């Protein structure tokens, strides 16, 4: 019964309170349940204020968010007296996003040793909300990190300043040996909101080397 608001953080929302009169005067409320704060907000025509922001009642009954952000995620309901006679409702259910900064790959190895693990590199993404995912590429096919010798250590970290997301996942090879000498690896970034293409890091190449062993004793 609650429809969905998605919105980008730092840019305007308008939700409209259906049935409410075109132009003040209008019986009118807005109730807001939103991010920390416990308590439902109440606002009403005027409606009023801010600047800089927040939420306020427009001429026409709609709530205003001037920019939105993280703690403006939750339940929006309007009630309005009709012109005439009888009440409105309307529920909205309000999530956020932002789209991080390209990713990159720090630490990249410029060689991998064949036959024990290796560090390939760590990929970062910086900035984004929810978290999303980070996940790698072995010449353009996917890298399962779970598969025999592929290993990844994964790190969330929340901004608590800004509530935005720094995603680390570091990858670890173990090639086997011959072995295409210039294996190409890369990241994507998959953000968990919206319904959003990724984005990828440019590729590393590093060079897998096998050292050449007749060095062990027959017992
Ligand atoms: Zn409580
Ligand atoms: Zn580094
Ligand atoms: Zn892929
Ligand atoms: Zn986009």
């Amino acid at each position: 019964m609650a429809q969905n608001i998605t919105a980008r953080i730092g840019e305007p929302l308008v939700l409209k309170c259906k049935g409410a009169p075109k132009k003040p005067p209008q019986r009118l409320e807005w109730k807001l349940n939103t991010g920390r704060t416990e308590a439902w907000k109440v606002l009403s025509p005027q409606g009023g204020g801010p600047w800089d922001s927040v939420a306020r009642v427009l001429p026409n009954g709609s709530l205003f968010l001037p920019a939105v952000g993280i703690q403006d995620e939750g339940i929006f309901r309007c009630q309005a007296m009709n012109r005439n006679g009888k009440e409105t409702k309307s529920n909205y259910r309000v999530r956020v996003y932002q789209i991080p900064g390209k990713p990159e790959i720090v630490d990249s190895a410029s060689e991998l040793t064949a036959g024990v693990p290796n560090k390939v590199g760590t990929c970062v993404s910086e900035g984004s909300y929810p978290a999303g995912t980070l996940s790698w590429h072995l010449d353009g096919k996917p890298l399962v990190p779970n598969e025999k010798g592929v290993s990844v250590k994964e790190q969330t970290r929340r901004h608590p300043e800004t509530g935005l997301f720094t995603l680390q996942s570091e990858l670890m090879v173990t090639p086997a040996r011959g072995g295409d000498p210039r294996p190409t690896f890369s990241c994507s970034f998959s953000p968990g909101l919206p319904r959003h293409r990724a984005l990828r890091t440019a590729p590393i190449q590093p060079r897998v080397w096998e050292p050449v062993p007749l060095e062990e004793v027959q017992l």
